[PDB]
RNA sequence: CACGGACCAAGGAGUCUAACGUCUAUGCGAGUGUUUGGGUGUAAAACCCAUACGCGUAGGUUGGGG
C-alpha cells in the first residue's frame, strides 16, 4: 500500500465499484476476508517497517524519545509516526489511544489533543467510517491491497469508538477543567466530521 | 518545562514533682537559720518573742601583687 496519499484516497479494487447485485456473503465468508485482510496489514506494512529501521539515524533517534524522551516528546513522535504514514503504523496508533487511557489527566489530555488534530487534519474522511462487514463490494475476488484498506477502515472506527469510550470516562471528570476541555474536543469533532454524531 | 490533584466546612500527635552540685547577688559572721509554738494585728498578711534542733569553730628560705 502507498503511504504518499491518505490511504482513503488509494485507488481501491475496480471490483468494489460495479458490485451493489453482489450476493450476501456468509458470515464465514466475511470473516475469512476480515482475517485475510487483517494478516495482509501487518503484513508488509512491517517490511515497510523494515525499510523504516534501515535508516539507523532516523529509528535511532526517535526509538530514544520513545523510550526515554518526556511524555510531551513521546505524544509528537508518535503522532508523527501516524501522519507520516497512519495505515503502516497500527502500533503507534494504539500507543496513543494507550496514552488517552491513563490516569494522568494532563498527559491524557495531550494525547487526546493530538488525535483530535490526526482526526481533523483530513485525516477521517468526508464521509462516514464502515465496517469490514460493511463494505461495499466485498468479494473473495477483492485483492489483498484493497482488503488490508477495510481491514484497517474497521480497526480505524473500533480506534474512533474506544476513544469515544476515553471521552465518556473523562467528561464525567470532577476537575472542571477537564470536562470543559473534553466538551471543546467534543463539538469540535461533531462540528468538523461525521463520525458518531450521534 | 519535567511530575501529581472528587468537592466545601471545620476538629486534629500524654500531666505534676523530687535529689545532689557549679556560678552569681544580698544579709550576717565563729557563727548562722527563726516560726516548732505564742503574742500582736484597719487581720491569710504585716510587726515581734522564744522554742529547739540543722550545718559550722575548737615555722627557714625563694618568688610574690602591693
Ligand atoms: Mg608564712
Ligand atoms: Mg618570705
Amino acid at each position: 500500500i502507498p503511504y504518499d496519499k491518505p490511504w482513503y484516497e488509494i485507488p481501491l479494487d475496480p471490483q468494489v465499484g460495479q458490485n451493489d447485485d453482489v450476493e450476501e456473503l456468509s458470515k464465514e465468508q466475511i470473516e475469512k476476508l476480515f482475517e485475510r485482510g487483517k494478516q495482509t496489514l501487518e503484513a508488509d506494512n512491517q517490511t515497510y517497517y523494515e525499510e523504516f529501521t534501515k535508516d539507523s539515524s532516523q529509528a535511532k533517534f526517535m526509538s530514544q524519545i520513545l523510550s526515554d524522551g518526556t511524555l510531551n516528546d513521546k505524544i509528537s513522535a508518535v503522532t508523527l509516526l501516524i501522519q507520516d504514514s497512519p495505515l503502516h503504523n497500527t502500533k503507534s496508533l494504539e500507543t496513543l489511544v494507550s496514552y488517552c487511557g491513563k490516569k494522568s489527566r494532563n498527559s491524557a489530555l495531550q494525547s487526546l489533543n493530538a488525535l483530535k488534530d490526526l482526526f481533523l487534519n483530513g485525516l477521517l474522511p468526508n464521509r462516514k467510517l464502515r465496517y469490514f462487514k460493511n463494505q461495499p463490494g466485498l468479494s473473495m475476488m477483492l485483492n489483498k491491497k484493497t482488503l488490508a484498506i477495510f481491514y484497517f477502515e474497521d480497526y480505524l472506527k473500533k480506534l474512533f469508538f474506544r476513544v469515544l469510550e476515553v471521552l465518556e470516562v473523562l467528561s464525567h471528570d470532577p476537575i472542571i477543567h477537564v470536562r470543559l476541555q473534553i466538551l471543546n474536543h467534543v463539538f469540535d469533532l461533531l462540528t468538523n466530521q461525521p463520525e458518531q454524531e450521534f
